[PDB]
């Protein structure tokens, strides 16, 4: 996992990306295309593309690393923005409060009764279901992050 | 994972919760507590409450009920996010491109090395070091969703 400055760090040049996606885009494709000449192959536009000099001419390669790096970016912010929230959570209840992820299962169940019981126009079976299967994410993203501090419970 | 429609429901129920935030909270709470009492033992600040009574009471059980599911509300809510940019991607990648893993590894080092070569500035050891291990995070993402499709990455 990242640290908190770490995710800023790529947060950080990922803004000096944006600012010449254009330029960047092109580079990487280059530079992914001369070192692994296999790559090439995938794209039907690009394989008749033989030197450095002929792939930064091509205009539908250019757009194409501005489409893998907004991407990549918007993932990459998506990422970092789960992290910030999920993370002194799991800090917190792993190692001040010391909370078993089957206690996380009790509160889990308890959150689906009281909304079956005060909302169910709005919870159905349906929605019952999908409500569950989320807190099981929920649950996991914090055991993940159990193990990693080594948090035994 | 979960469907449009299933995390549309999610954010859909969370709304009316959202109405009510206080309410919610503290019967949560209060249905956690005496469904299974060694969970309240955990809270240093309520373990003195005995009865529903002293906990209904409580004007700081009730406030902390609003911390939990506005911090729950908030991680399904950025959880969605990141999974509604993974998923297209990753299906568009295993099922039409049929990209593997390794590839991903080749793009991901030539990333590095544009962003070492073009913005020393912004991307010394430490900053290389937190790239690397996002897009580590980003092929493993890519990865859980591969073994879901059934595609070998
Ligand atoms: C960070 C890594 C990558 C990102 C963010 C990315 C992103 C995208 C996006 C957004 C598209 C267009 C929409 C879509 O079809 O899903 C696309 C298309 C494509 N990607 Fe990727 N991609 C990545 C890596 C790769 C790699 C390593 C390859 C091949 C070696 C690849 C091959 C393709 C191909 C063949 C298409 C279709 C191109 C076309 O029809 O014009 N991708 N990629
Ligand atoms: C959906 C599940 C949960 C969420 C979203 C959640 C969220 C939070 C938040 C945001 C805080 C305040 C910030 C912090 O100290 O980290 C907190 C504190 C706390 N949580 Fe949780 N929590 C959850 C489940 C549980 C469970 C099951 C227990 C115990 C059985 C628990 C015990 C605590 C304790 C003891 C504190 C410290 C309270 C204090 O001293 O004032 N949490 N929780
Ligand atoms: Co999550
Ligand atoms: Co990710
Ligand atoms: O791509
Ligand atoms: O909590």
């Amino acid at each position: 996992g990242l640290s908190d400055g770490e995710w800023q760090q790529v947060l950080n040049v990922w803004g000096k990306v944006e600012a010449d996606i254009a330029g960047h885009g092109q580079e990487v494709l280059i530079r992914l295309f001369t070192g692994h000449p296999e790559t090439l192959e995938k794209f039907d536009k690009f394989k008749h593309l033989k030197t450095e000099a002929e792939m930064k001419a091509s205009e539908d390669l250019k757009k194409h690393g501005t489409v893998v790096l907004t991407a990549l970016g918007g993932i990459l912010k998506k990422h970092a923005a789960h992290e910030a929230e999920l993370k002194p959570l799991a800090q917190s209840h792993a190692t001040k409060h010391k909370i078993p992820i089957k206690y996380l299962e009790f509160i889990s169940d308890a959150i689906i009764h009281v909304l079956h019981s005060k909302h169910p126009g709005d919870f159905g079976a349906d929605a019952q279901g999908a409500m569950t299967k989320a807190l099981e994410l929920f649950r996991n993203d914090i055991a993940a992050k159990y193990k990693e501090l080594g948090f035994q419970g």
